[PDB]
């Protein structure tokens, strides 16, 4: 006996579609990924995500389509069924997960290593954004660093968040959709040009534009107040509307908050909200969403849903 009993395996070293089957499979099935293929896939999202501008620019055509995804927080069930509602990635089905996949929940390492094979997988069709939880503090904390170093080691815990450090800042699609974890900037002027020139390959800085893509809020009301959060700031409807219309913008769509219905269209449609974390850590019982948009139309469509049965791991069994 060698290795026959330890699961899916890399396609001499490389993610195909029958691998991303056979991975889903095992997860589903409560086993763990071998940590030589776990490793050479975090090599090579690396490699990937390094070669990436800190905002991807994406164009779809008229008749092209995507998905967009916010938090899904280790919830790997709700993640599979995520794909059964509204179909596998592929070339024609893209999607866009929205940051903050890990923590939070105990399936962590299954969200994160499936959304990094997809990533691999279909590179341009495939898009992850780095949220606020794609960081050490927040992984030290909250899950994920007590969750990689209990399925494997602390070793491969450095890897995972030198991988994170390589997730882009925000996507922008056809030039009108603008897309980020948290959300727009706590002073006023800031371009496309500015987010294209971050650096963003380290933990955040406690303020700047860095620091507001992946922590702040919309407010109701007009103008910027302290963040409840302690980090950033929150921003009302003038504030985006100066900020869509200096970069020729019809809205945003960020994620970060939990909604009861899974999204929220704030800003008079200016800021929306998606949220895609279904009865949030076992206990919210929110609805969550996805967006569909079209090259032709790039209005957000919701797609709500609820959550499916997972296991017996209690939410945040693996933090401090
Ligand atoms: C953390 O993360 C929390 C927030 C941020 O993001 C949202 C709402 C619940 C959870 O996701
Ligand atoms: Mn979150
Ligand atoms: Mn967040």
């Amino acid at each position: 006996i060698e290795d026959e009993y330890s699961g899916p395996k890399l396609e001499d070293g490389k993610v195909t579609i029958s691998f991303m089957k056979e991975l889903m499979q095992w997860y589903k099935d409560q086993k763990k990924l071998h940590r030589k293929c776990a490793y050479q896939i975090l090599v090579q999202v690396k490699e990937v995500l390094s070669k990436l501008s800190t905002l991807v620019e994406t164009t779809l055509k008229e008749t092209e389509k995507i998905t967009v995804c916010g938090d899904t927080h280790g919830q790997f069930y709700d993640l599979l069924n995520i794909f059964e509602l509204n179909g596998l990635p592929s070339e024609t089905n893209p999607y866009i997960f929205n940051g903050d996949f890990v923590d939070r929940g105990s399936f962590s390492v299954e969200v994160i290593l499936t959304l990094f094979g997809f990533k691999l997988l279909y590179p341009d069709h495939f898009h992850l954004l780095r949220g606020n939880h794609e960081t050490d503090n927040m992984n030290q904390i909250y899950g994920f660093e007590g969750e990689v170093k209990a399925k494997y080691t602390a070793q491969m815990y450095e890897l995972f968040s030198e991988v994170f450090e390589w997730l882009p800042l925000a996507q922008c699609i056809n030039g009108k959709v603008l897309i980020m974890h948290g959300g727009l900037f706590s002073e006023d002027g800031v371009t496309l040009d500015d987010i294209r020139k971050i650096e963003r390959n380290r933990q955040p800085p406690d303020s700047g534009p860095m620091c507001d893509l992946l922590w702040s809020d919309p407010q109701p009301q007009n103008g910027r107040s302290i963040s409840k959060r302690g980090v950033s700031c929150q921003f009302g409807p003038d504030v985006t509307k100066a900020f869509l219309e200096e970069n020729n913008l019809d809205y945003i769509i960020r994620s970060h908050e939990v909604k009861a219905e899974g999204y929220e269209v704030a800003h008079g449609g200016r800021c929306v909200t998606v949220f895609s974390a279904p009865n949030y850590c076992d206990q919210m019982g929110n609805k969550a969403s996805y967006i569909h948009l079209q090259g032709s139309d790039l209005r957000p469509q919701f797609h709500q849903f609820t959550a499916v049965p997972h296991p017996n791991v209690k939410p945040m069994a693996y933090a401090n």
